[PDB]
């Protein structure tokens, strides 16, 4: 009752589908031959290959309850561009001085939506773009005079239409 | 009674000392609480409080001010001297760490511009994201992004590879 009869298994496979249908998996094997969380976090090697199991060994002290066990399998192998790598890329370009804001705004704020969903309020957001904007709309529009994306939109635009 | 500040004996000229600002807002909400002036009445009144930059600096944002509670949250925005959190990002992202920086003196300064943010914004999990890509790659073949929960383990790692290099 610790998993050595069980026929699922997972070898590292970098597929999320693949890693939510193996969690599912061992998920309802442990409900249905009623084995306990502490059980099921010292068995849970017994269902790793590859490199799965070279990457439990590294793990494994990390994992102090089935609940973080089941969580690490999500973080490290549920693949994803990693939070440092979207920030470095958002603060590496300036707005140009021909860019206009609309297009400027939408690329930063696609970056932004690449982020974990609930992590950053609109505030924040624009606090992380607002230093980019190129120094002709900073001139005319101050960070104290816009709490939303479509503020600074509707600021910056009208000051493109009378240039 | 009043239905304005005229019998207010507070003013603000504009001193950029954030307990001035709150002592000055704290004196002005009293008056307002005991002549019992209504939020909408304090907005229409609020130019007597003001001389010399700050009176400037209202006839510049007041048509921003919608509501009192805009209005009082503009004068704390505007006069408490802080660097701008967008200005703090910047200067974050604006110097990777060199060849030369140990991990100490990096996370120092760092840190010094983390610590300007609001206390509750940022996670250290978080911190840690906006620091990682900025690592010199000295670091970074050695201490994984996953390997890291706090900045005591980044500097833990980071000592171990200079003290063996
Ligand atoms: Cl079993
Ligand atoms: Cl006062
Ligand atoms: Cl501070
Ligand atoms: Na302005
Ligand atoms: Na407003």
């Amino acid at each position: 009752g610790n998993f050595s009869a069980c026929t699922h298994s997972f070898g590292g496979t970098r597929d999320h589908d693949v890693v939510e249908e193996f969690i599912g998996n061992i998920e309802t094997y442990k409900d249905v031959e009623g084995i306990s969380d502490e059980n099921a976090l010292k068995g849970i090697s017994l269902l790793f290959y590859g490199m799965a199991s070279t990457w439990w060994q590294g793990v494994r002290k990390e994992a102090t309850t089935w609940k973080e066990a089941i969580a690490l399998i999500r973080e490290h192998f549920s693949p994803t561009k990693p939070a440092y790598q979207i920030y470095m890329e958002f603060f590496q370009n300036k707005q140009d001085d021909h860019d206009p804001i609309d297009t400027f705004v939408i690329q930063k704020r696609a970056l932004l939506a690449q982020l974990p969903s609930g992590r950053h309020d609109e505030e924040t957001e624009l606090d992380l773009l607002f230093g980019l904007l190129n120094i002709k709309y900073r001139k005319h529009i101050s960070r104290h005079s816009v709490h939303t994306f479509k503020d600074l939109l509707e600021q910056g635009r009208i000051i493109e239409h009378n240039n």
